């Protein structure tokens, strides 16, 4: 229940669409895509410009909603829907301004990265990101934002040069690394503690044709495969990435019917340069047990953002458990092994990523994204869509992360679940979540700005 | 030179962005994809809503400005830019809204193809569109729009349920199968001609996976291959489509070195259904002649989208001739096969698509698309660089043109390049040509809306 005269400014300066409790559409409109969170917001406010955006964030504050801002949806913690409060929804929000001359793609912060990569590849040029084009560039770039690219060129966040940013006052403000450079620093890294970013700007490089492999090796083959993955990596350079996804094989016609449904390790790999050395590299890597269901492409890059995960399945209810690793021990590999052995869902899946290479040459305390010189990432990916089988699923994600816990440090933020809030401090480090919580006492003393890896002001 | 009232009229009204002849980003702003096209408009006006398409539309007529709409800049004839007019730039209304439920995407006129089928992907949901993902939702949909979900799904305006379109009089109109369906027929393949479409709805369609091929023929076997995919498409299920690309081989590490930069028959193919079967349909085609440099893989349908076409490189400067025909017969296939011999750039295709399927089944009075009649599109598509080399590149496709043009009927408005405006007529027939004829004197009796494949109104 709201003050009426109040809401009726807020109507007036929102040019944008308010979906409301009692409209058809608030049941599909409040629908995130981590389907364990069922929530009930007083009111769902689609931005279509900056002006809207700042028009909600006032509204909120006056009013005392709870906020949540949604990019893509995508948060698996949940932080994009709230119950009782407000959700400023920035999904309308899709344009992007690419200048092929310039090597510059400017995005609101409602998009989608299929929508960016289409834009910046129509001019043969890219940035880097996640692996999943349905993915929101707004969470995934303020959390860091990792995937095919990023041995090649960094993190998203190494390749951001300015936000356009509403705070919690209300206010407009550009950050960049002349502008405002110790919010700049907090956006990149630090999630939506600080304000709606309503612009991202990148620096763009020039990605023509990738060639590309995904393969599935039996799990008798495990021990060796994983061994050989985590050797070559170390020493391998920037333009090979190769990832490593335990999860049962998808029922493909590449693949033969007696392995569909069973645990497998899904490597996917390629070579950001030269096609013809990319052939020579990946054949480098394919064979360290026998490769199965092979498929080698030489894609555009725009395909291969659009490729993961074989199967095309989009899960209804997720639970994620993730941390890095700084080195993949012999007995750690076989843990990972013995829990990958006890996959339920198929589309479930354990991910071993090596980053490091660009990422682990930014020096630490340049950005808000701790944990740069852990070049392992471990995820318990739990996926599946029975609501009835939750406990199941979320038990192997949570004994698989125990299990490990000896060998795990640190956490990414954007692959946290609803009940690890309090894995924040750990995520980040002591040095950075006191500079980040200093920025929050600036720009955000309130904390308005909750819905997120919360980082408390002061 | 402006009237200053009306000028401070339109900017009283429009909250897009203005970009103007000393802007910065004015040369790249007014560049389209068809490269010899290099005009100089007095205004762009970026709309960011459907009121700034209003107010731009109304400040031109006042103003007396020659209108050019601009969706994602793909128009071959090069209708999107125009000297000293006001180009009505719609690439920043991008936003896509998708019910995973209702199977529904209600999408911006400014949308380009990926950004739309990323949004419909998030949710395994697709509908038919054109093959290359940087491509305009906005143009391609008005003249028809067909691709690989076509022979299964129809053009994309036979899963077109409405649209929102801004006339010449500034007005806002729904056209529907209930409202106005006189500009319902008539913008199903009739254009911009009637007004500026700001959003589309589209039913969609569940697409999973796709088993996907492609490969390369020598031109050596070039008779039998293409004989046999004319004689397999003539009774091939509407789930296969099977389309070539003649061209130069790209130097991908797939193909032999020796056929690097020579004439080839570029095959591909997908079965739009279960996987395993459409591994039995595409291993029955693909052996029509040696398959070199075979990709067969199974794709999320946003990945299909994403791939085409193989090296991933965008020409500078392109000329199209094209025409359908209802029978492609050995002289003609002699004569493609004479033509593809002396393809000189290595981003020139001639290429052979077969419609059929779900676009034939339509009624022909039921859209003003023609030509649903005929299965078989050729389209001589030269691209290059070098500015210099105009002619001999335009020589190519317009003797090709003229050796095959007996066999030759219609035109697909959307490949119609810059000196076709006579083939109008002809394009549309006399009875779709009349009927649009009366539908332009209803809603754009001024004929504001010239810069497309134009129909003078009365
Ligand atoms: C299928 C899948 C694949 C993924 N793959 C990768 C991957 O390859 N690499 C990777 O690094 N991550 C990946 N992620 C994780 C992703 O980075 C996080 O889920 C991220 O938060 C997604 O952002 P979103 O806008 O879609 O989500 P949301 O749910 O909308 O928002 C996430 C958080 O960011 C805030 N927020 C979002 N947009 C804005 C904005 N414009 N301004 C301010 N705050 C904002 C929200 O308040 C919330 O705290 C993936 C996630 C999924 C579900
Ligand atoms: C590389 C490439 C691949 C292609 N592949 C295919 C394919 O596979 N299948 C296919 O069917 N076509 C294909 N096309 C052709 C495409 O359908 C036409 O070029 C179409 O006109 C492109 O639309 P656009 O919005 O990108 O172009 P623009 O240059 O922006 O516009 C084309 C015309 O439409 C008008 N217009 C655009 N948007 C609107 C709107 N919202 N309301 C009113 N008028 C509007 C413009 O005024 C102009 O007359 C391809 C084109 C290219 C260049």
């Amino acid at each position: 229940q709201l003050d009426p005269a109040t809401l009726a400014a807020f109507s007036a300066a929102f040019r944008g669409e308010l979906i409301w409790p009692s409209d058809a559409d608030y049941d599909e409109a409040r629908r995130i895509w981590n389907g364990t969170i069922d929530r009930r917001p007083a009111l769902i406010a689609r931005c279509t410009s900056t002006p809207d955006v700042v028009a909600a964030v006032s509204f909120a504050r006056k009013s005392g909603l709870l906020v949540a801002v949604r990019g893509g949806g995508h948060s698996m913690a949940g932080h994009s829907v709230c119950d009782g409060g407000i959700v400023i929804d920035l999904s309308l929000m899709n344009s992007i301004k690419v200048s092929r001359r310039l090597r510059r793609a400017r995005a609101q912060g409602g998009c989608l990265l299929g929508a960016f990569d289409t834009a910046t590849q129509a001019h043969m040029l890219a940035t880097p990101a996640g692996v999943v084009s349905h993915t929101g560039l707004g969470g995934m770039v303020l959390g860091g934002g990792f995937g095919w690219l990023s041995r090649k060129y960094g993190l998203s966040i190494d390749n951001l040069t300015s936000v356009e940013i509403v705070t919690a006052d209300g206010g407009v403000l550009t950050a960049s690394d002349t502008e405002n450079p110790d919010l700049f620093w907090a956006v990149r890294g630090g999630g939506g503690n600080f304000g709606v970013v309503t612009a991202f700007e990148f620096d763009l490089h020039r990605v023509g044709p990738v060639r590309f492999a995904s393969t599935y090796y039996s799990l008798d083959e495990g021990p060796q495969v994983i061994r050989a993955w985590r050797d070559h990596m170390a020493t391998a350079p920037d333009e090979l990435t190769w990832a490593l996804y335990l999860r049962l094989a998808p029922p493909l016609p590449e693949l033969p019917a007696d392995m569909h449904g069973k645990p497998v390790i899904c490597a996917m790999s390629c070579w950001i340069g030269d096609p013809h050395e990319g052939e020579r590299q990946l054949e480098s890597i394919l064979h360290a047990g026998k490769p199965h269901g092979l498929t080698k492409a030489t894609l555009p890059y725009r395909a291969l953002q659009a490729y993961s995960f074989p199967g095309a399945v989009v899960p209804d209810r997720i639970y994620t458990k993730s941390g890095y690793l700084n080195e993949l021990s012999d007995e750690a590999t076989d843990t990972v092994l013995e829990h990958a052995a006890d996959i339920a869902s198929p589309f479930t899946q354990l991910e071993l990523l090596y980053l490091g290479g660009a990422v682990a040459r930014v020096p630490d305390d340049a950005t808000a994204y701790p944990n740069r010189q852990s070049p392992f990432v471990t995820n318990l990916a739990a996926a599946w869509m029975d609501p009835t089988e939750d406990a199941r699923h979320t038990a192997w994600a949570r004994e698989g992360y125990r299990a490990l816990a000896g060998h795990l440090s640190g956490g990414y933020v954007n692959f946290m679940n609803p009940g690890e809030a309090d894995r924040t401090r750990e995520a980040y480090g002591a040095a950075k979540f006191e500079r980040l919580q200093g920025v929050k006492a600036k720009y955000d003393p309130t904390n308005l700005f909750r819905l997120n890896q919360n980082i408390p002001p002061s």
